């Protein structure tokens, strides 16, 4: 404004006083915030690169598990297959010793068979035996 | 010198020097300020999770610590049918030589009843023969 100087001259040279030094420590707070900025990029990289860690030792593990999984599966699977062959190799047995059974029977009928022979054979003999003292006799 | 319309300008450049020379710095603070307060967001974030995935370890190393006994159990379990099977064997193939050999057991014991059976063959006819001259007598 067009008034009077020496004044005005009053306000300004406060003005120019509070302007310095408002400024003045701006520079003094944007001061900290700066290091403090720096000090958090520190702390953030330290985690940042301290879960990098942590997704190897779960990735590595999530897979050591996937893995248990395939092993515990296929000896799973090799005991159902043994499992198999045995059962299988159950009802040849099987189908053997009823044979070998029925042979048995069969023979033991055989034998029998041989033994009634052998009976009366055995009897016809004798009968025979003594027709002879029959005749030795007169 | 020292003549108000003079300094009484001059104050007014060094004024809006100043004035400027603080809006800035206004707003450095403004950045300077934004930057970081939006990295503890960051630090924070990070960690929702350090303690988060944390718990997944944890948790797998549970799981899987299980599997691991659960699995033994298998691979010994198939071991033993291999056993059983392996064992059993040595049963058949036992009880087969303890047979077979056995049969020859037979086999000699048939020759001999066999050759045996030739002698009686021999004699009877030859005592037919010879009990037949005596039938002119």
């Amino acid at each position: 404004a067009a008034n009077n100087p020496a004044i005005q001259n009053i306000r300004l040279r406060h003005e120019n006083k509070d302007l310095k030094a408002r400024l003045e420590n701006a520079m003094e707070v944007a001061g900290r915030d700066f290091k403090r900025a720096e000090e958090l990029e520190k702390a953030k990289q330290a985690l940042e690169d301290q879960r990098k860690d942590l997704e190897t030792k779960l990735k590595e593990l999530q897979q050591d598990y996937d893995l248990a999984k395939e092993s515990t599966s296929w000896d799973r699977q090799r005991l159902e297959k043994e499992l198999e062959e045995k059962k299988e190799a159950l009802e040849l047995a099987i189908d053997q010793a009823s044979r070998d059974y029925h042979r048995a029977t069969a023979l033991e009928k055989e034998l029998e068979e041989k033994k009634k022979a052998l009976e009366l054979a055995i009897d016809q003999a004798s009968q025979d035996y003594n027709r002879a003292n029959v005749l030795e006799k007169e």
